[PDB]
RNA sequence: CCACCCGAGAUUGAGCUAACAGGUCUGUGAUGCCCUUAGAUGUCCGGGGCUGCACGCGCGCUACACUGACUGGCUCAGCG
């Protein structure tokens, strides 16, 4: 899934989906089988940095396919770990964490996300100057999705100063898109 | 646009709060002066005025009639 070839990456993603399907046939309860599947891939978030980004990308692809079936609270736990991985120096780990956060915001229910806007968006807030400037597109899209899904004034209140303008800039599009 | 083969590579990495004269609009100075039983129209009450009329400068209404005025019938609309 982090190979050089795009075809190999596509095949590895499809193979992950297929083995996730394969563990849905070895037991009676699907959720516990998916839990066993994840605890077979959980240690990869601990080893090498490229292996950490590998595991974050794998979890990102897995979260989009088996959205609710793995179990919401467990989702939240993984998101919390991604927040620690939001503190990484490497740009690949940060990019993979941003993609996972985007996929989670797309997938996860808004009522349970409301418990976790502050933590993940605080982890977004204290990222860096270089990290903010480089991945300004991903942060822009994430703040757009948070404004769609929650109160604009809430994200305004809990973010630091500079991001404020980015928020209102997004809100600016929210009048001309209509 | 999607998928696939070959190919090492069919996209992996680096760089790219500010400006608005596009509009709007009552926040910051231990801000300069002038006034503060000389109330930057002090509240209230009662009664007057706003219309008062020699004359100028001008819009309007009614008329000076006979192609008119008075008296009785007739049949006619449209915006709203």
């Amino acid at each position: 899934t982090k190979e050089v070839s795009v075809g190999a990456r596509k095949n590895a993603f499809a193979l992950l989906v297929e083995m996730g399907h394969a563990f849905l046939r070895f037991g009676s309860n699907q959720e516990e089988a998916l839990q066993c599947y994840l605890v077979l891939i959980y240690p990869g978030l601990v080893g090498a940095v490229t292996m950490v980004s590998c595991s974050i990308l794998a979890l990102t692809h897995l979260l989009f396919e088996f959205k609710g079936l793995m179990g919401t609270s467990t989702v939240e736990q993984l998101l919390e770990n991604v927040c620690l991985l939001l503190a990484s120096r490497t740009r690949d780990v940060v990019k993979s964490a941003l993609g996972f956060i985007k996929v989670a915001v797309t997938v996860m229910d808004v009522a349970h996300l409301a418990k976790h806007v502050q933590l993940v968006m605080e982890a977004i807030g204290k990222l860096s100057d270089d990290m903010r400037r480089h991945f300004r597109m991903k942060l822009r899209n994430l703040f757009t999705k948070f404004i769609r899904k929650f109160g604009f004034e809430l994200v305004k209140r809990l973010l630091p100063e500079e991001y404020h303008r980015v928020l209102v800039n997004i809100r600016k599009a929210e009048a001309r898109a209509k």
